[PDB]
């Protein structure tokens, strides 16, 4: 039973009399004689109670809630909103302010983006702002938090017909690590919005930590990590896990990549098993069976951290290329080819940098053309500011020298960023902090930035709510829109111990949603996509012809392949992109597909039609052959 005050707070000579005294004292939690939706302390994107105006230039106040950050001022005066919101409009540049009811106080928050400013939930202040005016056909646009049961730590979408619709994640045997055995899986359906969580327990595997890569079958093999040498493979039509061989050598904070003959190859992970460099291996899924791969030579990928070898053959710039070679585009200073002939090889392919980059942001946005795109990262795993440098690295031959080209400097640094390919081709990356800190929110960039090939350029977007640092995600949807989200989790000694003295501050478990500008016209409308009608849902092959209706374009329309996306400590081997040539008769678009399996890496594909202008339809999932 729970009273509902006219703003919308709500609490579980009277009974509704002291209830009424808590919502009067800013410090009322509890009463003898509070329990809104979102706890205390919630990060939020919109407000949850009811909003209000206040006067020649108007503010919104938002109720019990803070504006976390440097403040430019804080001053003891005020003992109104109405005051704080008058000091607010005698300050310069002041758009953001906070009322201290406790304390009868006033906070001017400090500039954006130079500083991070997040909106909580707290009983004891109140918030005021300067209405916003972001044009989504420039800046694109964010939807409000997702809430979730599980920290999306690791995420990957289901392959489905006729396009996928759930979103799998999943963090340690507990929701917010520590050999286990268990995995904590929350799903999510974003057709429907509907969300569940399960626990993994047949494969004896705590998935923290690991190797992704989707294999030809679209099977998810999930590698190493809490539990070092296990292997879970995840069939979509199951929607079970099935244990894959043991690995040859235990790792965790590897990267595996699918190769041309969809095989996977991983090399590096010395977070788990022991401490020590890790040398290549291969797995064989129709063999099913792991080789190791000496000659797969760790020495000449390790970066130099100042917490050593545990770090420096973390999380590997790995994609699969020609003839089942291997690219390594980083995060160490000098780019390699590895190979899984013989008992594996390894030879320099460039220099891309004077500084290594650990978990800086690294995607093929186009595969036909050996086209890849780094930016950010950090020269040590934490504790080092994180770099704006980013790069466009092209790929010819296997095992025959790269090019590297410097871009333009991203605007912020970011440590811990994420990166997801759009079917333009441009790369949005997204969250990541100034100064990678392994469990902070400190000043996590909130403003995405679209990167730009064809221009070599960078544009500001939106800001999200929340900061995504260290353990967050950025994964494709569907429908061209970027799901952000996840970041914290707490180190627990054993396993079943109570998370109490952990800081839940810098723990987001939830998600939100981007609509890049694309998907707005001019006036900031929901711009018209293209509708893929009719399409086979018959397996294709490199080198043949997919055929599909394509209804509601103005003109010719463009197309591309992006592969399924799996994500986890700013490492997402499987996602690339393959644009498509497309000869238009009528409205039947028909497009060759590559002839290179290095190129078009057997999987599951999004197929997206785009308009002219650059709007891209719902996708129609595409399984790609051997
Ligand atoms: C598409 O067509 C152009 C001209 O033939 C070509 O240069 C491009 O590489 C072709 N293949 C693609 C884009 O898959
Ligand atoms: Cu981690």
């Amino acid at each position: 039973t729970v009273w509902e005050t006219p703003i919308g707070v709500k609490y579980t000579q009277s009974s509704l009399e002291c209830a009424k005294i808590c919502d009067s004292d800013a410090r009322c939690n509890r009463a003898v004689y509070l329990t809104n939706d979102l706890p205390e302390g919630a990060f939020i994107s919109t407000c949850s109670f009811n909003e209000t105006s206040y006067r020649n230039a108007e503010y919104r106040i938002c109720p019990d809630t803070d504006y976390t950050g440097v403040n430019a001022k804080v001053v003891e005066g005020v003992t109104t909103i109405q005051a704080c919101a008058e000091l607010c409009s005698n300050t310069q540049d002041c758009r953001k302010s906070v009322f201290d009811h406790i304390n009868n106080a006033c906070a001017i928050k400090a500039a954006e983006p130079a500083t991070s400013i997040f909106w909580v939930q707290d009983k004891q202040f109140s918030t005021i702002r300067l209405p916003e005016n972001i044009d989504p056909a420039v800046k694109g646009k964010w939807g409000d938090l997702i809430r979730l049961p599980v920290i999306p730590v690791a995420a990957y979408i289901v392959p489905s017909y006729p396009e996928p619709s759930r979103l799998l994640f999943f963090s340690s045997w507990s929701n917010d690590f520590s050999a286990s055995g268990m995995t904590q899986f929350g799903d999510y359906d974003f057709a429907t919005g509907a969300i569940s969580q399960r626990t993994v327990t047949n494969t004896h595997h705590d998935m923290f930590c690991p190797g992704i890569s989707q294999l030809e079958d679209g099977r998810i093999l999930i590698q190493g990590g809490s539990d070092a040498d296990t292997v879970s493979i995840y069939d979509p039509a199951t929607n079970e896990f099935t244990r894959g061989p043991n690995m040859t050598l235990a790792r965790g904070y590897q990267t595996s990549c699918t190769l041309s003959n969809g095989k996977v190859f991983t090399i590096g992970g010395a977070w788990s098993g022991e401490r020590v460099g890790k040398n290549g291996e291969v797995y064989d899924p129709v063999a099913n069976a792991w080789t190791y791969l000496p000659g797969a030579d760790f020495r000449p990928m390790l970066t130099n951290d100042h917490e050593g070898i545990w770090r420096e053959d973390n999380h590997a710039w790995l994609f699969g290329w020609k003839n089942g070679s291997i690219f390594q585009a980083g995060p160490s200073k000098d780019q390699h080819w590895y190979g899984i002939q013989g008992n594996g090889t390894v030879a320099k392919a460039a220099t891309r940098d004077d500084d290594d980059a650990m978990c800086g942001v690294w995607v093929m946005y186009d595969a036909v053309a050996g086209k890849i795109f780094s930016a950010g990262g950090s020269p040590d795993y934490t504790d080092s500011p994180a770099t704006q440098r980013a790069h466009i690295t092209t790929i010819g031959e296997p095992n025959t020298p790269a090019e590297v080209e410097r871009v333009a400097d991203m605007g912020f640094p970011r440590g811990f960023a994420n990166a997801v390919v759009l079917p333009d081709g441009q790369v949005l990356v997204t969250g990541g902090q100034r100064m990678s800190l392994v469990f902070t929110n400190t000043d996590g960039i909130l403003v995405a930035e679209l990167f730009n090939p064809e221009t070599r350029e960078w544009k500001q977007m939106a800001p999200m709510a929340v900061p995504r640092n260290y353990h967050s995600v950025s994964i494709l949807l569907p429908d061209a829109t970027v799901f952000s989200g996840g970041g914290g989790m707490c180190w627990v000694q054993n396993v079943g111990d109570s998370t109490a003295g952990c800081d839940k501050t810098v723990d987001h478990s939830d998600g939100e949603i981007f609509e890049p500008p694309y998907l707005f016209n001019e006036d900031g409308s929901r711009a018209a996509r293209p509708v893929i009608s009719a399409i086979s849902a018959d397996p294709i092959k490199a080198g043949a012809t997919l055929t599909f209706t394509v209804e509601g374009v103005e003109g010719q329309g463009t197309a591309a392949l992006i592969r399924l996306g799996s994500v986890t400590h700013s490492v997402n081997s499987d996602q690339r992109r393959v644009p498509l040539n497309v000869t238009v008769s009528g409205n039947e678009y028909s497009a060759t597909l590559p002839d290179d399996y290095g190129i078009l890496l057997p999987g599951y594909y999004y197929l997206f039609v785009s308009t002219p202008q650059g709007t891209p339809s719902i996708a129609k999932t595409v399984h790609v052959i051997l």
